[PDB]
């Protein structure tokens, strides 16, 4: 019932990592595709362009199986960050 995240979507919104605790509008999977990199997590505006094909995103899950509509779940995942090596 957790999440973690990387400045990628934090630069924007401020916020990586959360918790889940209270109920309400706010799916599971509605925040997950939001902080995992929808578009509102860092703004629609790209400001430049990175790219449009294909994209790597790793994420830490406990095992559970990935709810969406569902935001009574039992849980979610861990965190979330996208590789980068080299810098």
């Amino acid at each position: 019932m957790e999440w973690k995240l990387f400045a990628d979507l934090a630069e924007v919104a401020g916020s990586r990592t959360v918790r889940v605790d209270v109920d309400g509008d706010a799916t599971v999977g509605d925040a997950l595709d939001a902080l995992v990199g929808a578009h509102p997590a860092l703004e629609s505006r790209v400001f430049g362009d990175d790219g449009e094909l294909y994209d790597h995103i790793n994420v830490l899950r406990n095992g559970e199986a990935a709810a969406l509509g569902e935001a009574t779940a039992a849980g979610d995942e861990l965190a979330l960050f996208p590789p980068v090596s080299g810098g």
